[PDB]
């Protein structure tokens, strides 16, 4: 029911589409902006902040302001990538009873989900205000290479904030479908490139027609889901910290609230030097010390940028290669090269791109908004509303088990289409354990563990054959279901999943209830606003009730409701609402008595 | 020759766009920003800053940052709008010889269309970066009330940036092609309301559809150049002046600084209010008392900012009912309200516009691109490649001549079509003198003067009866040429103007001139931080090979090395070009020795 919505889900920045008629359209939020910052703020005296009211105080709230919680979603809390942002991360990083991957605000321990469900509320929410009916229905875009658990924790996610997640989308297959609604892009083959604010994706696409209708079918996928413009940042970020070192002999690092703001300026200076080949970092009184006030100023050249970061850029590029070969095409096979995502905007990055194609990306995609305008037009399809237009996505990881011998024995093959199914008889009677990894490692320690999948045996029985079948499906979503039957009498096998990452189903309904329950608290927080406003509005119009009045109003009543006003100014300067209410109760009532007297 | 691009000057922001092939499309400048600050600086040493670098370093050089210059713009210094503006404006604003508003900065007078020129420069420059290829032809908007001082001044604006402007557009009727560009948008008559950071325009618009092609037909058109954003800011401002001055016993109008830190404060303050009911104004450290510094804090409820400005909004009102009256229509007319503008984001403007109107405004419109998307179309009109597109626009304003009594009498009513001509003899052979002027109101003395144009007599002559007729054409671009011819004999009469505001050939031609001087000038700046860029590369390389020579190396080898290395990371600290070059040289000869004494 209703319109289903595209929510391009970032690291850093969110965006939200929808189908205009036959037309995608971006849609602003309620601060006007067309991207929303993926950052949610609790405050000490306990509001919920999301998105640029988040973003603005964050300098000044490091640890209870929760930002790039793409990077830790559907992952276990003794993940290398995770271990590290632990001691990075300047909110609280902690593992969940499960072993995932969580976060503590103010005690309150949460899982990514319920974080990124706060965004997608305001996402929701944004399309709501703008189509003047309720939303429930989204398909929400994900890199890529996200693995099982990523996909799943994203889906939850989007139930968590009240909407049905009709389809998890790849988000350079948004991209690709964003570039060929435009017709007259038929009949070719491209790269897409994205590299945002947490991850990297390489898609090999080609967009062909069929019975006179689009298809896009995605031949190769690579990338890597711990690579973006967070990166970037801090690797300048060190560097600042080790020449503030070198020069004015004191260590940042130990400090939360100087990070702070070097953090906002390295990025700031990042940004810069897309365009400047200089920038200044200037953090006036940035820290102290027995000697008095430190400053920091020091600029910072592209070159050193860039000698600061190139190995992250040539780690995007070996995927591009592997991408190329699993799609068994030269660069000359492709017509179009397609750079998405903010962190794209680095010369160094186009530079480097264009000579491995040999050719210049288009200038005519929009790096921000391809990837929502894309998912709407996913959406849109699903509706039916969107005709001649058929995808044929892929899964990115092969899918395997761990056999004897510790090796990893490959049932589904990375870029096979998806959906996709695999069969296999596992047993003939005797009890099973399966252990399922995604990976192309040859060990499966060196994989990606999704859990322990177990049947028990069934007993012996006169003519019975027991043939217990495992079937392997991946969705169009790219999410894994595993079920099995005993072949022989067609009975389903209950399977019991041992060490898998993620939110079960109780968790999941308490934390839709949470969510609900913050939404409550939150238009109950503002009521101390909304009196304000109405204590505004009195005080201004009271005020012309007694220039109207002039002399005509005697000292007694002149002086009972100046007091009056005064009051409730001072109430309003105030945190107290019970006291504002008062004043404004007390100051309603010497006007009213004015009014009276006046009349007589 | 080339494409004819379309930009938007704005008062606050500027926007490019170009035809893309068949389809408009707004280009990011070079900072990735789809808007750019009309916002030029000159810094301490000398350089020359445009957009978001400028805007930057506002905050602490209030004097030499020149904004809102389109608010001078074809303006006289003694005008009440300027007078006002000269207490307000942080840079200093001065009278010319021939008394127009000019600016001065460092001691050099500059012509508010030298300025404007700056920002249509790099709005050029952005198209070339690209396009890949050279830009000469421009389509440049003005709003629908700009009288003719103001279209001249920003056509020279255009000259001066090295671009021939092929159509001055007012800006409602820009966005109504923008709107109506979407096929379906047919036979039917719209309101177009251009809020924005300086002027106001109503225009009413009918879009029709006569032989196969979409005609765009302005029925009225109204508003006020002088009432913008800047005026609400100007509103808080003065509020957050009062009440630190009631709370902390001090005045901050002298201090230039705190001013301006105030001014941004502001702002950011009034575009909060347009998505929350309450912000917070905080500055730290705003000025100093004997008792030690002060901190300004202060909340503000939207409540409080509508009481700010709601004269404001509703001087944007009144001109709405004429611009009715003038289109001969009522509300119940009208299809479609569109609303243009950054400060048409606010919700007391959006309420008051569909209060008066009986109707919601439309929501799928772009408010900050659909004034540069038709400046765009515009353009592809021009060079035949947009097709079946026809427009009709209006002058704003009457055009008279004061005759005797000191009375304005009509010669051309507002809201005439345009191009249009009307003649008249006004000389049977005498000299003549006409005081042409623009506006409505029936004393001269209460209309905008254009200037006195003077024929001379011609002499008595046997079988001559001379007939001076003097013709005024007002052009496509909504600009006024007076010419005259005795109709008896054919003969061209050589009218010379007086008292006329604007610019003549000759200082037109040394701006120009200028202009290429400051681009030129700019390279020059570019120099040091190309010389910084190659110094890094520099340092980055001899580092290897001294780390790469490990014990190798021998002392004297190894002291002179890390000396030289030393010696350029002190250059380049420093702004002296001349040391970093010689510094460089030092380090390469001592780098190439040592590799010379290794293959030894
Ligand atoms: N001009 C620029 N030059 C370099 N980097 C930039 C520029 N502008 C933005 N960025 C960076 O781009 C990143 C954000 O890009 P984007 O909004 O596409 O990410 P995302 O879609 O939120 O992340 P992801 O897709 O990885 O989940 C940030 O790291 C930001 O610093
Ligand atoms: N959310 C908002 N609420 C209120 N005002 C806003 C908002 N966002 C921007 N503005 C204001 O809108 C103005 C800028 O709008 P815009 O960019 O349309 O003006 P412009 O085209 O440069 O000016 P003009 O058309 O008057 O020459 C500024 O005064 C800015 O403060
Ligand atoms: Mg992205
Ligand atoms: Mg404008």
């Amino acid at each position: 029911s209703g319109k289903i919505i595209g929510i391009d889900l970032g690291t850093t920045n969110s965006c939200v589409a929808i189908m205009d008629g036959t037309t995608p359209r971006v849609l602003e939020n309620a601060e006007g902006d067309r991207t929303t910052p993926s950052i949610i703020a609790y405050t000490q005296d306990g509001e919920t902040l999301v998105g640029q009211p988040a973003k603005r105080q964050a300098v000044t709230n490091p640890q209870n302001t929760l930002f790039a919680i793409k990077r830790l979603i559907g992952r276990r809390f003794q993940d290398e990538e995770v271990q590290r942002d632990v001691s990075i991360m300047p909110f609280k990083i902690i593992a969940a009873d499960n072993g995932d991957a969580w976060v503590e605000v103010k005690g309150q321990k949460m899982a990514p989900p319920q974080i990124s469900a706060e965004v997608l509320k305001k996402m929701k929410k944004t399309a709501e205000d703008y189509l003047g009916e309720p939303v429930t229905e989204a398909v929400i875009t994900v890199p890529a290479y996200f693995n099982d658990a990523q996909r799943q924790a994203t889906k939850d996610a989007g139930r968590i904030a009240g909407l049905e997640v009709k389809r998890i989308i790849n988000e350079p297959t948004a991209a690709a479908l964003a570039y060929g609604l435009d017709k007259g892009t038929g009949n070719r083959t491209i790269a897409v490139y994205d590299l945002g604010g947490g991850a990297f994706d390489i898609s090999i696409i080609e967009i062909d027609e069929v019975d006179g209708e689009k298809t896009f079918e995605v031949l190769a996928t690579n990338g890597d889901t711990h690579l973006g413009g967070e990166d970037f940042d801090s690797r300048l970020i060190n560097y600042l910290v080790e020449e503030f070192k070198k020069d004015q002999g004191i260590d940042l690092r130990n400090d939360p609230l100087a990070m702070q703001r070097l953090k906002e300026a390295a990025e700031k200076a990042k940004i810069e030097l897309s365009s400047a080949q200089q920038t200044d970092v200037n953090l006036p009184y940035i820290t102290a010390d027995a000697t008095g006030p430190k400053h920091m100023n020091i600029k910072v050249t592209r070159a050193k940028l860039e000698s600061l970061v190139e190995d992250l850029v040539n780690r995007s590029i070996e995927p591009l290669k592997v991408a190329l070969q699993d799609a068994g095409l030269s660069v000359s096979d492709i017509d179009d090269v397609i750079l998405v995502g903010g962190q794209t905007r680095m010369p160094m990055v186009q530079k480097k791109v264009a000579e491995f194609f040999g050719k210049e990306p288009r200038k005519d995609v929009n790096p921000d908004e391809a990837v929502a305008i894309g998912a709407a037009v996913q959406g849109g399809v699903l509706t039916g509303d969107v005709k001649d237009v058929l995808l044929l996505d892929v899964t990115p990881l092969s899918l395997g088990i761990e056999t004897m011998g510790g090796v990893m024995t490959t049932l589904i093959a990375k870029n096979t289409t998806i959906p996709t199914k695999h069969s296999q008889v596992f047993s003939m009677g005797g009890a099973v354990t399966i252990h399922v990894l995604q990976g192309e490692r040859k060990r499966a320690a060196d994989n990606k563990s999704l859990g322990q999948f177990n049947l028990d045996g069934i007993n012996p029985a006169p003519r019975g054959m027991p043939q217990i079948e495992v079937t392997f499906d991946i969705d169009a979503d790219g999410i894994l279901h595993v079920s099995a039957k005993d072949k022989n009498s067609g009975k389903e096998q209950k399977i019991t999943i041992k060490a898998s990452s993620g939110l079960n189903e109780d968790e999941i309904q308490k934390m839709v209830r949470d969510a609900e329950a913050n939404a409550e608290a939150d238009r109950k927080f503002e009521e101390l606003v909304q009196t304000r406003n109405q204590g505004d509005h009195l005080l201004h119009s009271t005020r012309k009730q007694v220039e109207e009045a002039g002399d005509k109003l005697p000292a007694d009543d002149k002086t009972a409701i100046e007091s009056a006003l005064t009051a409730l100014e001072t109430a309003l300067k105030g945190e107290d609402k019970a006291a504002i209410e008062a004043k404004m109760q007390e100051l309603a009532q010497v006007s009213q008595k004015l009014m009276e007297i006046a009349q007589q």
